[PDB]
């Protein structure tokens, strides 16, 4: 109540585009029910594309921190959700070849450790 937050979650995550997505997280609709926390890849080292990529993480992190408050986190959700991360950052890039080759770093880093980047 008021809404579904599994069903909203997997509207914001996979329907939405990633600009609505960030205009929707401004307002912090459902706060009670949603987590709309993240750390805005404090994980990732300064780079030229890092603030084009920060909506991306904040999706990133909403996949991740929704999904274990709806005890819906699981390796396939995990990479369903970091799937859809790579699909964001490379979104940002637009086709930049040296923006494509840092989101891969991104995506690696989340394949490997995001069972632990949270915690850390």
């Amino acid at each position: 109540g008021a809404i579904n937050a599994p069903a909203v979650t997997d509207d914001y995550l996979f329907s939405k585009s990633l600009a609505q997505f960030s205009s929707i997280r401004s307002g912090s609709p459902y706060a009670d029910q949603l987590d709309w926390s993240s750390d805005g890849c404090s994980w990732s080292p300064d780079n030229p594309f890092g603030f084009k990529f920060l909506p991306a993480c904040h999706r990133h992190d909403f996949g991740y921190r929704n999904y274990k408050r709806q005890a819906r986190f699981n390796e396939t959700s995990r990479l369903r959700i970091d799937d859809n991360f790579k699909s964001d950052l490379y979104h940002q890039c637009a086709g930049n070849w040296a923006c494509n080759r840092t989101a891969d770093l991104y995506y690696e880093a989340v394949r490997k450790f995001g069972a632990s980047l949270e915690h850390h």
